[PDB]
């Protein structure tokens, strides 16, 4: 079994899309990714892969801090903005959400403080507690098979 | 910041919707899960997260093994089957892909040997590395805001 069935299988896995956000003196950092789940409920952690080729590796290793972007069905152009799929880059609207920076209008903004480092293969896992949330209910961007997709309605 | 709060924002993330399987002693063992995730490509890495209340949890640190079986947009009842949702089990069609009981017909078959457990609140997070994958071309069933759903066709 080769690296395309691999891979293949993965996407047969349906997501949503975020864009993970940190801050590191000043500067906001964003990247996008799927690879993101709820973990605990007491305490109330989450967690988040980062690929070790990953700018945003260091950036979550120095802040020890991170934002989940949980995106909107309206928001594809953001998830190419922040998965670097675009030639031309993005002007983004950030707001603030215990003290980090979140995009405005996500379906869903989630806070977090790094607990937790996990190397695992070709990525890291950052385990994060959740210190701020805000959701609203617009309806969900989807991954699945290599697409963006939506739910039926 | 409720427990209320904290589970509505998680189900903002949409997903699929797995059974994990695995073999004890003759006994095949399943449940249903969401909280998946592809880790890593070299070596060949995915994850599920087992809540500590659930019998699965001794059942995969004692068998050392799972398969995720990937459920397809026509297995929402075996979804509710294997998340304890019935008052009497199906009798489930299984079939074997690399030592692994897995469910027939699933969209698709992922079967893993634990490589590392690590314990992350409420959960313990199973990395298991893929040893075999079977793919096929159908539509997932998806899990958002705490209703099952399907993709726009
Ligand atoms: C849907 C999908 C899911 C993905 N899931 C994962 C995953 O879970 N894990 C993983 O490691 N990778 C994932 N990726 C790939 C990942 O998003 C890209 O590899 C990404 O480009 C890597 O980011 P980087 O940290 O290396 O920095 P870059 O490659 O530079 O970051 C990507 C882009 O973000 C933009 N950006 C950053 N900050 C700002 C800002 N302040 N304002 C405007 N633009 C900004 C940059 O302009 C750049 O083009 C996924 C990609 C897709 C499309
Ligand atoms: C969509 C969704 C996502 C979920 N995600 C997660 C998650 O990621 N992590 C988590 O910990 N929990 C998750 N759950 C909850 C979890 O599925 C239930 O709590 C489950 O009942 C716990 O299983 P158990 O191991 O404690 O054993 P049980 O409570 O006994 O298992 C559940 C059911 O599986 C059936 N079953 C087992 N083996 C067979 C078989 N051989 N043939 C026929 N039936 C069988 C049993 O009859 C039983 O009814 C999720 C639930 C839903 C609905």
């Amino acid at each position: 079994m080769d690296d395309r069935l691999f891979r293949n299988a993965m996407g047969k896995f349906a997501t949503g899309v975020t864009v993970i956000t940190t801050e590191l003196n000043g500067a906001v950092h964003g990247m996008t990714a799927n690879a993101f789940m709820s973990v605990s409920l007491n305490p109330k952690l989450v967690l988040v892969s980062i690929g070790e080729k990953a700018k945003m590796l260091e950036k979550i290793q120095q802040s020890k801090k991170y934002a989940v972007n949980i995106l909107s069905q309206d928001q594809k152009v953001l998830s190419m903005n922040f998965a670097g799929q675009l030639e031309k880059p993005v002007d983004v609207q950030f707001e603030e959400l215990g003290g980090l920076p979140v995009i405005k209008d996500a379906l869903a903004q989630i806070s977090c403080q790094v607990v937790n480092e996990v190397q695992a293969g070709d990525h890291t896992l950052f385990i994060g507690e959740v210190t701020d949330i805000k959701i609203t209910e617009q309806d969900p961007l989807l991954f699945f098979s290599g697409k963006y997709h939506q739910l039926a309605q």
